[PDB]
C-alpha cells in the first residue's frame, strides 16, 4: 500500500498586500506592547480589502500551475479544500473554477471538507485519483478569509486570525523521480466536536428557526478539553503513523510542516526539535484556518529550500476533532 | 481503468414519520387542488419534527450497516455527502460519527461536497480508496433538512422541498461477484454558478459585513439559463460517458436512477424510456437535495428489486453547474 507515488509538482500563494502589524493593533485597541507576540506568537497578519475567497484561491492556483510548468487548460480536476465556505451554494470548487477562467471547461471541480484539515485530506484523495489513473493533473486550492468573523471586543479573537490562500498541483512522478507518500493517516474523535465548533451556519440553528441562541456564529472552543483528546489519542496516532514506514524515522525528515492555528503546536514541536526543522508561518500570517498547512508547505519549499529527494512530515490537529499525519519524499 | 470493482454492500434510509400531503398544503395555503402534482410532480413529502440532520444520517447509516451484515465497529471510513451543512464547524462527518456512538473510535470521518451531487462524488472517492486498499468498509451518508429554508409566501418553494437521509456501505466485491463500475464521469461548468446559488452562508456575504443584500439566504435560480447549459454540454457528456464502456449500452441497464430535484428530469426521461425503467421518489419525498439520488438508489433496490448482476445508471445535474453519470453492475 505504501510507498505511494505522488509529486507536489507546483505550489502557489496569495496573501493580501497590506501588513497589519501586531504593534499597531496593540496601540489601537489598548493592549500591552508585545502582547500578540508573547501570547499568540503573531507579529503580523494580512487582511483582505475587497478580495473574495475564490479570487485569492485562483491567484494561488495560477502560481501553482505556472510552478508546475503547466497551463490552466492542462488541469483535469480541481479540489477546493478550504476551512470555510465562500457561500452556501455552490461549493467552492465551481467558484474557483469560474474565477480561473475555466467556467466553460467542463473540468470537474469539487470540495473536500475536513474543516481545518481539508488540504490534508484533499492530498490524500488526490493521491488515490492519481494512482488509479482517473486524473493526471490535480489542483488543490485552500483559501480562507477569517477577517470577516473578527470581534474587536475580544483580543484573543481579533489578534489571532489572518487571511490567506495557498494551492498545490499534484501529479504522478516522472520515471526515476523519488517523490512519494511513505505514510498517511487520518483519525477522528467526534466526541470532541463540541469543544471546537460553530453551531450556526446550517440547518441545526438556521438564521431563524426555534433553536437559535445569541452566540451561534462564533467559534466555541474548550482548549482544556481539546488537549485531553490529544493526551489520550495522540501517542497511539503517532505510533501507528510511523509503523507504516518502518524504514524511515523523524531523523530522516528535514522539515515538520504543521497546521498551526495557534502557538501551542509550534511550542510543543520547539521543545522536541531544533528550530530549523520546524516550518513557521503563524508569526507573519496568523491563524489562516484551512490555508495554514499549505501556507507552511509553500514556505518549506519556497523559503526553506526543501529539495527533491528530501523528506517532510505534514501534521495537524483540527476541529472535529481530527488528527492527520503524512510522511513524504518531496 | 474501467471496470472498477465496487460493491454497494448495504443501503439505508431515514425519513420523518409524518406525511405532509400536497392536498393539505393546497387547502391551507389556498392553492388549487392538484397543483403540487401537476406543477411539481409531488403528492407527499416528509418534514422533520425535532430531528437533526446528523440524527437522520445516523439512522440511515445504521440500517445500511445492518444491511451489509456488519457491525458499526467494522466501518473504517465515514464520508458525509449531504447537499447542505448542519452547522459551520465541524463538518458533518464528525457529527454523524458522534451520533452513531463512534465518537471515541478514531474512525476518519470527512465530508465530500459537490453540492447537490455530493453522494455521487463520494461514491467515486470511495471507489478509489477501496481499490487502493486504503480502507475496506466505507459508509457514505447523505442527510438533508430543507424544511428549515421554507418560505410559506412562495408556493414554488414551500411545496417543493422535503427532508430525508439515505446511506450506503461500499466495499470491494467478494471473489466471483460481478459488482463493479463500468463508467463514471463528472463535469463542471462554473459559468453556471450564478444560475443556481445561495449567496449567503459564507465569507462573501457574512451575516453582517459590507456586501449583504436582503435576499442572501434563499436559492437564486435561473431555470432558462440552467437549461441552456444542458443544451450545450449534455450531449457530449453522455457520449463521453458511454464511450468508457463500449460493450454496455442503456439497453443493458434495468434502471435509471436520477438525482430528481424537480419533475423536469423525470419528464425528460419519461419521454425517452418506459416508466418501469425510471426510479421515482420525488412524488412521495419531494426535492430532498443531496439525499435525492441515494433515496432513489434505496428505492431501486428495496422497492424496485434491483438484483445483483443487473445494471443501473446514476445520473444527475446539480448546482455548480455539474453533471454526473455512472454505469454500474449491482
Amino acid at each position: 500500500v505504501f510507498p505511494l507515488p505522488f509529486k507536489i509538482a507546483g505550489l502557489g500563494r496569495y496573501v493580501p498586500a497590506d501588513v497589519v502589524l501586531s504593534s499597531d493593533l496593540e496601540k489601537k485597541y489598548d493592549l500591552p506592547p508585545g502582547w500578540c507576540v508573547e501570547k499568540q506568537g503573531i507579529r503580523e497578519r494580512r487582511w483582505v480589502k475587497d478580495e473574495t475567497a475564490s479570487f485569492m484561491g485562483a491567484e494561488a492556483a495560477k502560481e501553482a500551475v505556472r510552478d508546475a510548468g503547466l497551463k490552466l487548460e492542462d488541469i483535469d480536476l480541481i479540489i477546493n479544500a478550504s476551512g470555510s465556505p465562500e457561500q452556501a451554494v455552490p461549493d467552492g470548487g465551481p467558484l474557483v473554477q469560474r474565477e480561473l477562467g475555466l467556467g466553460r471547461s467542463g473540468v470537474p471541480s469539487i470540495t473536500v471538507n475536513a474543516s481545518c484539515l481539508s488540504f490534508f485530506v484533499a492530498l490524500d484523495v488526490a493521491a488515490n485519483y492519481l494512482n488509479m489513473r482517473r486524473y493526471k493533473r490535480i489542483l488543490i486550492v485552500s483559501s480562507d478569509i477569517s477577517s470577516v468573523a473578527l470581534d474587536f471586543r475580544k483580543p484573543e479573537n481579533f489578534t489571532l486570525f489572518g487571511d490567506a490562500a495557498a494551492a498545490a498541483v499534484v501529479t504522478l512522478p516522472e520515471p526515476g523521480e523519488k517523490s512519494c507518500i511513505h505514510a498517511s493517516q487520518v483519525r477522528t474523535y467526534g466526541y470532541g466536536a463540541e469543544f471546537s465548533m460553530v453551531p450556526g451556519g446550517g440547518s441545526r440553528r438556521h438564521p431563524n428557526g426555534k433553536n437559535t441562541t445569541p452566540e451561534d456564529n462564533y467559534l466555541h472552543m474548550n482548549g482544556a478539553e481539546l488537549l485531553k483528546i490529544g493526551f489520550e489519542y495522540l501517542p497511539r496516532f503517532n505510533e501507528a503513523l510511523w509503523k507504516q514506514c518502518p524504514d524511515i524515522t523523524i531523523k530522516d525528515c528535514r522539515y515538520v510542516i504543521p497546521h498551526q492555528p495557534s502557538r501551542v503546536v509550534l511550542d510543543y514541536l520547539s521543545l522536541t526539535y531544533p528550530d530549523d526543522k520546524l516550518v513557521r508561518i503563524i508569526d507573519r500570517f496568523a491563524n489562516c484556518i484551512g490555508a495554514s498547512m499549505p501556507m507552511a508547505l509553500y514556505e518549506a519549499v519556497k523559503v526553506g529550500g526543501l529539495r527533491r529527494g528530501e523528506r517532510g512530515v505534514l501534521t495537524g490537529t483540527g476541529s472535529g476533532v481530527s488528527f492527520v499525519g503524512m510522511v513524504f519524499t518531496y
